Order: structure tokens, then C-alpha cells, then sequence
């Protein structure tokens, strides 16, 4: 019903801005970047998608193209505003072709003025789902509105092309891929044990006095830090076992520096850096690190790494046998620590997050603590999850945001210094987000029902970066720098 439609014409208006009423991820950026592949996703009747143009145009159309098109028909409405607040309806109970994934046209006349243009989803004609590659308001008389864009048998046809030329592409992304589990990268660094020093492994290392207040450049990071009691798992496998290469607290403690993963800047600071390529340290892990373990054994070998005994602590509301076989009851971690980098590839559920503190058991985690950044963010999210009940149950808290990362300006910028303090007494932790110039947040976890003082459970400390991307580019990464990671525990009285 258009007779009028040009093949060519004037290029489309770029939005200011797309928003969104929600998305599980996939946000509405992802219906203006002229891609196939990524899409702006919600779920539920009447969630909308919006495009503002950032001053009133004439439209009279839009076009939009719709993951798995092919498969299954869009239901949606299209409204439009001049003002932002009050709403048109243009188009009501549209379907989509159901038989391609291109970009299909949705016209009406006459032409409305507007600002804001926006997509109101109700599902389609499988599921709730409201899942849109792409979308652009259009308007016919000095936009180009071509044929191609109403789905006819040719178009099917040339779609089958298209649809093949992808499927190629991505068999040759993930070929690309094919190293990602692997160790074999980095250059090797001395280990101060094999080559420079007489390590004792037979006895605890001497508890370093010197310190200096604030790390200083030029110092190792045993001569920063209090290394003894920590051994740092490298997501290279340069021994060809399959496993990360692990750096013993004899090791570390004696100055070891690996100059692309764990080493002193050119401020002093402690440079944790983890790609998203990397050896894991089991099957069942999907992730990379570049992470500290805590050894309360402090390089006395003839303890075991596991149990309940003199490298590992347990919490104050354990059976009075285990507060008594630990190496100390309770713990602190505290750190200060900048973002150099998140991650910026990758999907949009796992781009820019990480770990970087967290208190483990033998098999669950109390906490984990994240950094996350979105790329189109300008400051990033922290926030922790504590597991319970045998891991049964896991719960996320907020700190400065959440694992949206949704933070705008109101998060923590890459380079920003912060501390945190993760504080366990008993059946209670205290976690602290510290931020200069602001008020500390406190997010307090009971953990009486949790399940980690029922006796046998043994627990140590983590901090680094562990990565929580897989999906990214092999070599994409993020990188932390450490000023301050100091531990503390009670004894057993
Ligand atoms: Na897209």
C-alpha cells in the first residue's frame, strides 16, 4: 500500500540515545548497531524498547529485524512521543514475517512528528520473549524504504545466503578459539627456590618485619607485602602438566615478579593481570586466574594444603575441635586496590566482571567478591555473593551496584583507589566497601543457617583477579593493582 517508497535516499538519523523498560543482558544498545548478531532481549508482555532522536523528526515507518525471525513471529506495538511522557499509538498488533531475519518494514500514514520512538513488546508466537536485532524509525519520504524490506519469497531466498555466510563465520570464530584452555603462552620468570635461594620448605619462613607502610617502587612484592603466607596460582603451564603453575609461599616470599602477570609497578603496586585465555585449575572450573590462596602453614611444606589443620582457618561457631586443629579462628581481608582494566569482549552477561577477594571452604564459597564494568558504562559495579547450605542457596548483595553493572557515573571509574574488608566472627561477616571522599557501605551476611560452622569445614582467603569471562577475545583480560592486602585471625584460647 505505498506506491511511493525510494530505493535510496537520505541516511538514517543516529539516536542519542536507546533505552529500555528491561533486558537480561542483551540492552538496547544492541538494536542500533547495524549487527545481526546481538539483539536487545526482554521477557514479558509490554516491556519496551526506545529510541530517541534527541529533537521532534516526521516518521512515518519503522523497520526492524528479529532474532530467530525465521523461526517464530514478534507480536509488538510501536508508539511515538514528542514529549517523552505522554504516548501514540502508530501501529498496533504487528507480527513480524516469521521467515527472516533481515530487516522487515512496518508503515503507516499518515507521517506523525516525534522524538522518542519506541517498541512495545508483547512476546511472540512461541514464548514471552521480546528478542530484536535491530530497529530504526524511518520516514519515507527522504529515507530510503526498499523492496527488499517487505519478506517475499526472494528475499527468503537470499537470506539462505546470508544465513550461510554467518554459519561459516562462526565456525571460524570458534577455530579460532581452539587454544583457549591451554597454558602454553608468557615468558618464564626465575623461581627464587631453584635458582637464587636455599628454600627451608621444612620450616615456616620468617615473618617479615620490614615493610613499608605504602608499597614503593623497586621492591618486589614480598618486599611490599606480607607474602609468606600465600601461594599464586598462573593460568600458564609451562611444565606441561595440564595445570596452572603454582608459586609456593617459599617462592614468593624470596621476591618472585612474572613482568606480564604479578609484578611490582612503576609505583609500587601489586599488578595482578588475568587474560581470558588461560590453563584452569580443574575440569570444572570455566574460568582463568591470576589468584592468591592463603597458606596459614607459611611455607612449612610438611603441612597438607587441605583439611582442618595448621593452614587453614575455620569460623569462631565451629566445634571447639576444630577451633582447636585450625591455625587460627575468624579472619580479616583487607585491601586497597585500583582497576586497571576489564574486560571489554565477550558476551553481554560475562564482558567486564571479575573476582577479586573471596573466602573459600573445600567446596563452597562464603563470599565472592566482584568488580564489574560494562563497556558502555563509564564506572563499574562491586558486589559479592555468599553461597549457603552446601551451596545450595547463593545470594547476591550490593555493594556500589550490582551484577548488572547498570552504575552510570555513581560506581568506581577504572584507576579509582578503593579498599574493601571482608570480616568474619563466627556465624556473622562484615563486608566494607571504603571509597575516599565517601561514606563506607556495610552490607552485614548472617550466616546462621548457613551451614559452614557444622565441623570439617576448613577456610582460607583469596585475592587477585579470577576471571569471570569466558566467551571473551583469548587475549582480552583485566588487570587489578593491589596497595594494601593485609590478613588477620584470633586464636584459639
Ligand atoms: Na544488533
Amino acid at each position: 500500500d505505498f506506491p511511493n517508497n525510494k530505493e535510496t535516499g537520505e541516511a538514517l538519523l543516529t539516536p542519542v540515545d536507546a533505552t529500555a523498560s528491561s533486558h537480561d543482558g542483551n540492552g538496547p544498545d544492541r538494536l542500533i548497531d547495524q549487527d545481526l548478531t546481538t539483539r536487545w532481549s526482554s521477557a514479558g508482555d509490554g516491556e519496551w524498547a526506545m529510541l530517541d532522536y534527541g529533537s521532534v523528526q516526521e516518521f512515518d515507518a519503522v523497520q526492524a529485524s528479529f532474532s530467530k525471525g525465521n523461526e517464530r513471529q514478534s507480536k509488538f506495538d510501536i508508539q511515538v512521543s514528542v514529549d517523552g511522557e505522554t504516548w501514540t499509538t502508530v501501529l498496533e498488533n504487528q507480527l513480524s514475517s516469521g521467515k527472516a531475519i533481515g530487516l522487515e518494514r512496518f508503515q503507516f500514514e499518515p507521517a506523525v512528528k516525534a522524538r522518542y520512538v519506541r517498541y512495545v513488546g508483547h512476546g511472540n508466537t512461541k514464548n514471552g520473549w521480546n528478542s530484536v536485532t535491530g530497529l530504526a524509525a524511518v520516514n519515507c519520504s527522504i529515507n530510503a524504504c526498499p523492496a527488499s524490506q517487505i519478506i517475499t519469497s526472494d528475499v527468503v531466498a537470499a537470506e539462505a545466503v546470508l544465513i550461510a555466510e554467518m554459519k561459516a563465520a562462526e565456525k571460524a570464530r570458534k577455530a579460532a578459539r581452539k587454544d583457549l584452555r591451554s597454558g602454553n603462552f608468557g615468558v618464564a620468570a626465575v623461581y627464587p627456590c631453584e635458582t637464587s635461594v636455599k628454600c627451608d620448605t621444612r620450616s615456616a619462613l620468617p615473618v617479615p618485619t620490614g615493610l613499608p607502610a605504602t608499597p614503593v617502587a623497586g621492591n618486589a612484592p614480598s618486599e611490599n607485602f606480607d607474602m609468606t603466607h600465600w601461594y599464586l596460582s598462573q593460568p600458564f603451564d609451562h611444565d606441561k602438566n595440564g595445570k596452572p603453575d603454582d608459586v609456593s609461599e617459599w617462592n614468593l616470599a624470596n621476591g618472585y615478579q612474572h613482568p606480564e602477570i604479578f609484578y611490582t609497578a612503576d609505583d609500587g603496586g601489586l599488578v595482578f593481570k588475568s587474560y581470558v585465555k588461560g590453563v584452569r585449575t580443574s575440569k570444572n572450573t570455566k574460568y582463568a586466574r591470576t589468584e592468591l590462596r592463603e597458606m596459614m602453614r607459611r611455607g612449612d611444606q610438611s603441612i597438607s594444603t587441605k583439611g582442618v589443620n595448621k593452614n587453614n582457618w575455620v569460623f569462631s561457631s565451629a566445634p571447639e575441635a576444630d577451633l582447636e586443629a585450625a591455625a587460627g579462628i575468624d579472619g580479616v581481608l583487607e585491601a586497597t586496590l585500583k582497576i586497571d582494566h576489564a574486560t571489554t569482549t565477550g558476551n553481554a552477561n560475562e564482558v567486564g566482571r571479575f573476582i577479586i577477594g573471596q573466602i573459600h571452604d573445600q567446596n563452597d564459597e562464603p563470599i565472592r567478591l566482584y568488580y564489574r564494568k560494562l563497556p558502555n558504562q563509564p564506572t563499574g559495579a562491586v558486589y559479592f555473593a555468599h553461597e549457603s547450605q552446601d551451596a545450595t542457596k547463593e545470594d547476591f548483595y550490593p555493594l556500589v551496584g550490582d551484577m548488572t553493572a547498570e552504575v552510570g557515573e555513581d560506581g568506581i571509574a577504572l584507576g579509582e583507589v578503593f579498599s574493601y574488608r571482608i570480616d568474619v566472627k563466627g556465624n556473622t561477616m562484615t563486608v566494607t566497601l571504603m571509597r575516599e571522599g565517601k561514606d563506607d557501605v556495610v552490607q552485614v551476611v548472617d550466616m546462621s543457617n548457613s551451614g559452614y560452622d557444622v565441623g570439617g569445614k576448613y577456610m582460607y582467603f583469596k585475592a587477585g583477579v579470577y576471571n569471570q569471562n569466558i566467551s571473551g577475545d583469548l587475549d582480552d583480560y583485566s588487570q587489578a593493582t593491589f596497595y594494601q592486602l593485609d590478613v588477620s585471625h584470633d586464636q584459639y584460647k
